[PDB]
RNA sequence: AGGCAUUGAAAGCGACCACCAGGGGCACAACAA
């Protein structure tokens, strides 16, 4: 919380600053509706951000030409291979037995795309400009941020439950 | 030894898998005259 308290000082003056501090908290808000791995279990940085890792990583190798509109479908179906690859308990959606599969499997296909669709719209499309160059000088500065952010919400989430 | 007759139908793959982890700075120099 202390250095999310300097981030949120930092930005007070800029918009531009405070709208990516939003939109980070708010990315992995989004993708931890369908993936958590749990912090007691000690896991990697590679683990706490599986599908920003996957968003980055298609939004970056596949082609220039290639519309907005096209990346976000192929990049869901590789975050839906990717979660199919983890085990059951890191995905919040399937792992509750409680409720039909056609209805989970709906759930999990609208989560997944409403975070593809904030990271192809308003992380690479708005923030970044629509420019690779300028998502990857960021990619590892999104990714710390995102992990801080992802600390903060589990955080928030085991304090707020009582 | 003769005439004859050197083939014929069909099939031309089928299933699944298209990755996995972990790393994402490390050291120092911020003025000199």
């Amino acid at each position: 919380t202390e250095y999310w308290q300097f981030a949120e000082l930092f930005s007070q003056g800029n918009i531009v600053m405070t709208e990516k501090l939003k939109l980070t908290k708010r990315l992995v808000e989004e993708y931890r509706r369908f993936y958590q791995v749990e912090l007691s279990k000690k896991p990697s940085t590679h683990a706490i951000l599986l599908p920003l890792s996957k968003a980055l990583e298609q939004i970056l190798s596949v082609p220039d030409d290639w519309d907005e509109e096209e990346l976000i479908l192929q990049g869901s179906g590789q975050l839906q291979a990717a979660l199919d690859r983890q085990e059951v308990y890191t995905r919040p959606i399937i792992k509750d037995k409680s409720v039909a599969y056609e209805t989970r499997q709906l759930q999990e296909l609208e989560a997944i795309q409403i975070f593809m669709t904030t990271c192809v719209r308003d992380l690479f499309g708005e923030m970044c400009k629509g420019d690779r160059a300028i998502l990857q000088e960021q990619r590892n500065r999104i990714k710390s941020g995102a992990e801080f952010a992802y600390r903060l919400l589990a955080l928030e989430a085991q304090q707020n439950q009582n």
